[PDB]
């Protein structure tokens, strides 16, 4: 083809992974000792968000500047579909701008952009996946790989609900070689299609997985996952309801992480909400790495738009 | 006076146009072979935005980036008029950015912006005309001149509805000396005072315009151009009560097409409704230059932003 | 510490707030004559707005522009507290920005920010203070300075509510050694610890503050400023309660103007109700500087910008 | 290969040599206009002369800045040859600089330079030809084409010595399909080898070419051109000798002018020995080119520069 | 005209030396606070030098760096003269960098490089005078102002030959309103035309001047200067030679100093022949600012390139 | 101190060199992938040559160019020493440049010049060692590490004559750890001095050195190394003096290269006498590293400029 999408890390390579992770800390390490590479140089970025956003939004608009290009922010409601056609949208955006990425309500529309735009195209959440958090995620564990162990032999832990986040964070531990466990309710577990694919990935990585409402699976943990217990933007759980669902089982509090073991690190692709999936004393505790986890949401979003412009300049010469 | 604005074609010649055009495509040109001019180095844009936009608002901010400058969204709801008034308004941003533009609901807002403000102001559209979209579509002619021809002998027909564009179109083909029509129902015609600017236009010129509801008047069409039905964003017609007025009549299908003749262009600012005043096999059909003519509206941007800085610089040394 | 904020001029001396000045006037000089000091490259504001601004907002986008940064506009509705807590946010917005700004609705909000954030944290306006709006005060009153007078022997006068701007401006004042006075009706003065405060900042600077509803107060005025009567964006006062209060006796009118002073310059921190508090003489009249008053909005935002980045780079090296 | 020369156009089709002087007046124009592009950011120049120059090293070096490269000056006497071998020095030197330029003595020593380095050489005058100047003198030519000429239909007389200047003018002028003319005196006109060459040119292009000491000749020249008397730097024919072979017949005079035409453009590769092959009247009259023409020197380095690594760079990605 | 030179300070004005010394100081504060501005981006100094330098040509290359330009090391034998005609060589230059600087044996050629080029020339140095030193002098002087004193007020003495240097210093010393004293033994004093100038210079200026051989003359010195003995570069005088004219009674020693005052400063253009002009124990003692001055070749040419790249751009729109 | 100066590694731990390979190699490696790090921004590199040099000059030349700032080109006779003292020329050039190389006869130059600089100094090569080839030299052996070897456990063995390079490579190896012989005849081996300085560097690193005329000290060597016969710049051996101390029993022939092993890689500084220390069939052999290890020479200068600028805005905030 003439460009690369950033849909879903299963169109990615365990060694394609590597080489994100690798540029991204080059990167953030030049950064680090105070120099910025101005890899993006005037480079334009539309970032569309059908959803509100914190940690995303604002790592595309800085990793940008940093990079010497700009992040255009098109705010919820340039839509997607509607009186304009997805295929017209694509067409014309891919004139106006180099990059794109979105975060959509629905997985579909991000897939149509993609298709139907000439330019990269780069998921920022749908309700399927969420695969520049699995880049970040990675970042990190790799950062915070426990003393003697290799990456493959590290075991992940997601707590609670099947969220894209937890799909994801499956995808990408399985990409790696690594040994995933989502330990959630049933009725709130990945499903067959989600496992069916964590067994694609193993059957390549040497890696494992296991979904399982087994309290004992976050013994051994190395990293020790959640997030929240609501739901999808569009239709949350209520406060009862996702108490009754999860608490107190699923709370990630100290105890469990005591339990997980010593030296296991607490993540969260955040928000949180204190006093449901994570207490205060977790989030807050020594061995809490998702402030280092949100700021790697910046670290890898600089190396993935680097890694797609430079794949395209070298199918557009 | 100090400055130069850009709210319509009627204070530019011919010659200027042609300048602007040959600035436009020679940055184009540059930007195709992988060089950034940085002609607006530190220069800012206030865009103001009383309506929605894609091409309009990403060009001027991909066009900012792009020549080493930014440009800052300002979205409906930093008002003009109201509590602050525009004198105030104007005063206060031309000490704030180097240039504006706006699209506004009213045309006066854009004259009394550019009458009060000390820096260029640009119209980004209004209920009146479209300057940007004229520049853009002229770059587009130029690009896609038949063979064997002149500008000045080409033959432009615009479809449907007396839309700003519709005259717009009309006032840039007259200026370049070029021959246009508006084919368009009894009720929904340039009237008479639009028709009147073309005649001036034309005196100076040596093109032609003509506004009709024959059928036949699309025939030797070297650029067969439309726009949506519904009227203006603040007052727009049923679907019902615009097929009633346009339908088919006025449909731009293959059929049309065909009939103009078989190497001419479709045109259409878009958004388009497809079904409407175009069909998919048209607007998608290989005569169809109208993702080459969005791509042009940030052709133009970028040449038009330099060419009033430059011109803002040179009187104020 | 590691860093420093600007939350409150409070916690500035007058030294430092003269290198304020001195700094932004140096910067505001070179742009004057063309040259853009690039002293921000690659840096990342946010900018957190829980209310409307004109001058505030673009002065800080524009500031990062012609600095070689960028400001990222986070409109209202990024939460400060709410479902995320404000460690939280405060927390990853730290690792995702190299500086913030916020206009709050309550000045706890920009306290809870500066105390939880290790990158330095701006106060764009809350419902206490507008440390901003005092800098470029300052500046403009410098610029002003009348022949043959030392700022500290200038008298500033104050004329209506006791907003938020006009508590700044008896800070800034009296900090600077100059003699403040707000002119107000009872019921809207500033009050007893408000008045504390300015008694503070004198005891060390030699100034001088009053408070009163003796109109004889704008005699002998050096520069003569106001504000709008209706009060906070949460509850305004209507027209016919408003007027009720301060009119005609706190209007700024061309009598009161000649009162004060031939000499005597009008200041207003804008948007200005015409008719209210000024009336259209005034504010456009010859001895209007609010529009220069304006620009300063602009001159001191890229100076503190550069004095806090510089202060936070002394800290981190 | 993995790179290309410039040691001579023999090497290059006219299309080639059109795209040179295209590229060349574009840089030229944006520059007049005030604007640098940075085509050559961060690259090295390795310039080597082992004689004497104005033109030629100024306008590498200038050239190099402009571009936002450096060009590094190796005085007469890092030896081509000797101690060290060439093969050693080219192997070197490729590993050090980005691109490569020489002024030679002898032909072979640039032949070698650019056979055995892997990076873009050129040679920047040798006793065989003179490529840059062939190059320069094309862009002087195509500005001061006559009115109502083509390229093609041009007359360029060059007179005197057979100099490398006067081979490398006939190369140039037959490769473009002009028509030239060596008048010079016998034993010192251009060689059966060097009349085969452009016999050779003249094959493929449609051009002619006369090599004479008739001095009809110079009638209807556009362009007559002229050089020193001397002959090569390290054996120059002294002024008793030089004139008893040129004077007066070979004096570029205003009397010869007057034959070539009224319109006919002075040239000189300069410098020029002012009273021997041209006279101060022509030199400094209204129809000297010269100073244009050496301006072009620049122009056409800048070209040349950007077009070699632009070409490296397609070929190493 | 369309360019300025600086070839002596006789056409400059005392307003236009404070520019030049304003400009220079707020430059260096810059570069001193770690930021450099690019106020010469692309911009090309030819540097033509027909004697040694270690400071003069330092400082232009340096210069050129910092402000974004380069400078062309053009070493002794590029000939003024000679073969090629100056007129030749000025007008070939002026197309081929944007601005020149001389250093030059006999006046004569600057002068002649100066009419001829159409480009901004600056003098590095000649027989008659050294207007760089000049402008680097003042602006260590007014660094060094003695407290509670004007500029106007300053004694200035060189002591010494009547080098290029001594006139120099009287001719910026009296331009600016001082008072200057050439203490010199007869024989080798400023000339009849010399003081001629100075006289010229003091009646605009209000200055003083005085040529003298008496030793008294030292005292109430604010500023003590010297030179070698040793004369111009194609003539000089031997150590016994030297030596006999000059010493004691000229060398700069201890006592010297101590007669001129406690707080007199030393000032010396160097290179230095200690032992002969001054003794170690001065130039290396506490009231020495030579290496200050040094640095201040460096700043002043700075802001002169700037001020007259400035000129020309404002001469060639 | 003020500053750092690279006079010899004898003053850097082996942790210090390891950082300054790594630096290198990671700026290597992003001019590879086409990005130039800005690390010199401005700065200015002073360069002055007693000697003539290709590779030392050129790589200063090309790493300023290349990290954003400049180097001078200093040509052989400003004097160091002589009629303006060492102590003035380094005072001097203090103010004018930002660093400082040089090329010496005499080692005693290089220590007095860093001495008396307050900027950092840098020894490009000296009759006593060669520091900028170590740090080449070891960038290349650690780029070339044999399979399956520590860099501790290679052998690296210098053939010939006790040049300064001789003992630098001696310095290196062993500061390193590393297993070192000098394999030269009688009256032409490192010297008592030479080697208790070798003792002292093995005395903490746990490497090893030899010096020996035995011709079995080559075996098992993974580096194999040489350089020129004729001695020093200014007192060379001729071509039967050095043959009949060196030859052939100091020739590095593929016989010498077989008994060292088939893995062995040769390396020579440069310039080679082909056919005295070594033959064509090594130095263009499959073996031969020495076109990378000069290479090389440009990677280790680049990391040293930024390591010691980075050091001196540290201790010069
Ligand atoms: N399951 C959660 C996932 C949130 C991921 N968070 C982020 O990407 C951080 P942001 O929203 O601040 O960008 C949901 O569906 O909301
Ligand atoms: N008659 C139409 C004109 C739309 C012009 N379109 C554009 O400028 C493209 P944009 O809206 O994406 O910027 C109307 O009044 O809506
Ligand atoms: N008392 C007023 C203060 C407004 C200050 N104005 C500004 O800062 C200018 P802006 O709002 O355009 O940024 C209030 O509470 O609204
Ligand atoms: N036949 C002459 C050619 C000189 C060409 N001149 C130039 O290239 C101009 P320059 O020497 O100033 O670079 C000779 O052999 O000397
Ligand atoms: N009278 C002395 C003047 C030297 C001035 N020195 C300088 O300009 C310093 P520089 O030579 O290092 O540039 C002479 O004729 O030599
Ligand atoms: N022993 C040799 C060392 C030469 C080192 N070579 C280099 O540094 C390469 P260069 O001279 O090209 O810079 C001698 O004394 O000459
Ligand atoms: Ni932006
Ligand atoms: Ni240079």
């Amino acid at each position: 083809s003439m460009k690369r999408d950033y849909v879903t890390t299963e169109t990615y390579t365990k060694e394609e992974m590597h080489y994100l992770v690798d540029l991204s800390l080059k990167i953030k390490e030049a950064i680090k000792n105070g120099y910025y590479p101005q890899l993006l140089k005037n480079k334009s970025l539309g970032m569309i968000f059908q959803q509100s956003s914190t940690r995303t939004r604002v790592s595309f608009e800085t990793a940008m500047e940093q990079l010497g290009g700009h992040g255009e922010y098109l705010a919820p409601g340039i839509q997607l579909g509607g009186h304009e056609t997805i295929e017209d949208t694509s067409r014309v955006l891919s004139r106006l701008v180099d990059i794109l990425m979105a975060r959509v309500e629905r997985h579909h529309s991000i897939v149509d952009l993609a298709n139907c735009a000439t330019i990269p195209v780069i998921n920022g959440m749908s309700d399927y996946n969420h695969p520049t958090q699995e880049l970040g995620d990675l970042c990190t564990m790799v950062e915070h790989l426990p003393e003697g162990k290799k990456l493959e032999d590290c075991k992940v832990v997601f707590v609670g609900d099947a969220t894209q986040v937890c799909f994801s964070l499956g995808l990408i531990t399985t990409k790696m070689g690594m040994n995933f466990v989502h330990f959630g309710p049933e009725g709130f577990q990945l499903n067959e299609e989600h496992q069916a694919k964590l067994a694609k990935n193993c059957e390549v990585s040497g890696g494992s997985f296991l979904v399982t409402d087994d309290a004992s699976s976050v013994e051994g943990a190395d990293f020790l996952y959640t997030d929240v217990w609501y739901g999808l933007y569009e239709a949350e759980l209520s406060e009862e309801e996702r108490m009754k669902v999860f608490y107190p089982k699923y709370q990630v509090n100290q105890e469990m992480m005591d339990r997980a073991g010593a030296n296991c690190k607490f993540m969260h692709c955040l928000p949180a909400t204190r006093g449901e999936e994570v207490t205060d004393e977790v989030i807050d505790g020594k061995n809490s790495i998702c402030f280092d986890e949100a700021e790697n949401r910046l670290t890898s979003i600089r190396g993935l738009l680097v890694y797609l412009m430079n794949d395209y300049e070298a199918k557009n010469p």
